[PDB]
């Protein structure tokens, strides 16, 4: 028992992160197969960033200008092309240590792992939910761009997140490894901003049902409520709305612990609308969104 | 910026997974040069569990009756000594992919990384700390037990805990990598239960800081205290008492912000006094003592 937010073990990540330089900027690059993946304001100047022609910007370049550091072994660079905003850079070598893969694009509300690295070094491996509106609530620090998110399926590792940039709130945004951003955003410096975000509820379903998993049980209520009483409430407080599938999605969870999902709607409602009282949930006192149904089968 | 709950990358942790088999029992092994570690209780029946002897349990056993899978490759166990509450399985092959590592006994207060495994098998990772009364809130299914706690630092894996068991309130409780369990618990089944915990107020401290690199301001006041009147109304909420050397550790954040080690405590006295009004500091409704000084450090 127990709940923690949990990432995926990183080993068959790390093996794939490398340095990459072009000019004076410095990121880290994905290396599967004979190829390197990473951001393609890797080409540029700040003064570029302004407002850049990444076709003008890329055709200038040799495959010389591009210096590739796999730990120690440097990587000969032998072609490049761009993908939308990622560059892919040839590489005279296959990766050995090159896991099972996909390039996967998730949903807002799924959650994957974080490998943050800093000059092809792996640092610290951590868990995000993509948010409502296509930004995540990361930890980056200058340098981390090129950093992935993935998620493991049996023995295949799942690419579903590059990073590439923080937006003026202190969030982060990135693309899929096909170098499509998630959400409105784009690789130059404009007054671009998140927009307005909501609450994960049919992950915060999930959660409540980890926590009478784990003998949490008090906010818990004999009451009941209906898919549309419900989900007027849940737009006051700014929930996303709940569909049937989210609630066919929360049948297991439902039949583990004998609560029917609109019973645990009631409770949420309730939460909802008296606040937490000054307790706490699985250790926290706000209401965690950031667990799939999927996490909580998992970890429980 | 961002700041998130984060583990070490796992993958030189991976590499030294094992499972070990016993009668009907099975858990994970460390398997470091050519000895793999497990809890000695991998030898108990249930009955046995009750009151053992495992001195004389141990000497029962060969060397055949237990079973070492690394993966596919099955180890050949050419010896075995029991240290403490760690059982030591010498094996004929050395891990060739032994990291260079140390066995560390940590502090309460302090942080490590968990990598959780099941038959072996990595399933995921996530940080913990060592409580002030030598528990661990994990997350731990059966099947867990032998899973490491470890630290990364440079190149050198210091492990620092066993899993072995868990305790009637869903925390955890384990061993260093010598055999010696943190705190007053033992491998058997007894009444024992975790005494009553206390909040890591120098963590505590070391988190506000963080919150006020990621532009968290809104706790902070122009008052100030004394340590002793700290301590006064920390102890009185149930917080570890404050010393010079945590002052001293916090040093460094204190320079970096601008913001004096008993100024930031005059918050805390503040937020511990009048609770936290409906807000958040870094994504959280409560004070979080689950990151050291250097956790910030490194992370911000």
């Amino acid at each position: 028992s127990g709940f923690r937010k949990m990432a995926f073990p990183s080993g068959k990540v790390e093996g794939c992160m490398v340095q990459v330089t072009c000019g004076t900027t410095t990121l880290n690059g994905l290396w599967l197969d004979d190829v390197v993946y990473c951001p393609r304001h890797v080409i540029c100047t700040s003064e570029d960033m302004l407002n850049p022609n990444y076709e003008d910007l890329l055709i200038r370049k040799s495959n010389h200008n591009f210096l590739v550091q796999a730990g120690n072994v440097q990587l000969r660079v032998i072609g490049h092309s761009m993908q939308n905003c990622v560059l892919k850079l040839r590489v005279d070598t296959a990766n050995p240590k090159t896991p099972k893969y996909k390039f996967v694009r998730i949903q807002p509300g799924q959650t994957f792992s974080v490998l943050a690295c800093y000059n092809g070094s792996p640092s610290g491996v951590y868990q995000c939910a993509m948010r409502p509106n296509f930004t995540i609530k990361g930890s980056f620090l200058n340098g981390s761009c090129g950093s992935v998110g993935f998620n493991i399926d049996y023995d295949c590792v799942s690419f579903c997140y590059m990073h590439h940039m923080e937006l003026p709130t202190g969030v982060h945004a990135g693309t899929d490894l096909e170098g499509n951003f998630y959400g409105p955003f784009v690789d130059r410096q404009t007054a671009q901003a998140a927009g307005t975000d909501t609450t994960i509820t049919v992950n915060v379903l999930a959660w409540l049902y980890a926590a009478v998993i784990n003998g949490d049980r008090w906010f818990l209520n004999r009451f009941t409520t209906t898919l549309n009483d419900f989900n007027l409430v849940a737009m006051k407080y700014n929930y996303e709305p709940l569909t049937q599938d989210h609630v066919d999605i929360l049948g297991p969870l439902s039949a583990q612990t004998g609560i029917a999902v609109l019973d645990m709607c009631a409770s949420l409602k309730e939460l909802l609308q008296n606040g937490m009282n000054g307790r706490t949930i699985l250790g926290s006192a706000l209401l965690e969104d950031e667990f799939t149904p999927f996490d909580v089968v998992r970890q429980c």
